[PDB]
DNA sequence: CCCCCGGGG
DNA sequence: CCCCGGGGG
């Protein structure tokens, strides 16, 4: 529903003035728009108290899902602020995956910083990142060997179409011990758990947007996202070689490079 | 040219 | 899963 707030944002971003054939600009605009949607809902304590009410059913659903993923009670929040994240630096694996942050201040003056990764998509799965095999292995803790080479084969072929049924089962088998680290590193750039560190997102916010309009939102903390992917990857088909991520290729550069959707 | 944000069938 | 595109820096 184009609520009062969303109606305002769609107007500020000139969405309705964009020809329908301008898909590229539309996607880019919608992306920035939905990041801003979160920033405004959590702009200040006044906004948060306002939106977490039955007077704004949609923003209440969004704000409640965010607090729920953090196991935080609205009544314990004394102050809130938010902002776009632009550090202008890179770390092991590239630019940090943090799109924005929300800081909550509690009664005893303590606070919690919540780095966020925000995306919009018409699908359940969307590109989360692209990396070279060596970068992944370095971040996940995989050394030279059969595992690294099978991953490299996937990168070079740009799919698993040339793997023999055996090789596919073999990759899945060797990756099993690294499943969690692989997933966590792919979406946060850190293999081990992180919390409140601006360089690594703590929550993954996914807005489902179809035909330019809001449909729903899903907000998961990293632990839950990993559990979900692990469960998905454990099924008979062993999606993503057990990782639950969809392995494919990045078309952006000359070099063979991997892309992961999740 | 590379990287990030996306999608079709 | 496999095959790909728009656009900014
Ligand atoms: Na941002």
């Amino acid at each position: 529903m184009r609520t009062e707030l969303l109606s305002k944002l769609y107007d500020d971003f000139g969405i309705d003035q964009l020809p329908h054939t301008q898909h590229g600009v539309t996607s880019d605009r919608l992306g920035k728009l939905y990041e801003k949607y979160i920033l405004d809902i959590f702009k200040d304590i006044e906004s948060l108290k306002k939106y977490n009410t039955n007077a704004f059913p949609q923003e209440k659903d969004i704000s409640s899902k965010l607090l729920k993923a953090l196991n935080l009670d609205l009544d314990n929040i004394i102050d809130v602020s938010s902002s776009d994240t632009d550090l202008g630096r890179t770390i092991a694996g590239g630019s940090p995956k943090t799109d924005a942050t929300i800081r909550f201040t509690f009664h005893n003056q303590s606070s919690r910083l919540v780095p966020l990764n925000i995306k919009h998509s018409s699908k359940k799965k969307v590109s989360i990142a692209e990396y070279d095999v060596e970068t992944i292995c370095t971040g996940v803790g995989i050394s030279d060997g059969e595992l690294k080479e099978l991953i490299r084969k996937h990168q070079n072929d740009q799919s698993a179409k040339l793997f023999t049924p055996v090789q596919k089962q073999r990759l899945t088998e060797l990756l099993e011990p690294y499943r969690e680290r692989f997933i966590r590193w792919c979406v946060t750039l850190r293999a081990e758990k992180s919390e409140g560190n601006i360089l690594h997102p703590d929550l993954l916010i996914r807005f489902q947007v179809i035909d330019r309009e809001y449909v729903d939102v899903t907000i998961k903390n990293i632990d839950d996202y990993v559990s979900d992917r692990i469960a998905e990857g454990s099924k008979a088909r062993k999606p993503g070689f057990g990782t639950g991520l969809n392995w494919t290729y990045a078309s952006g550069s000359k070099a063979k490079k991997m892309q992961f959707k999740g």
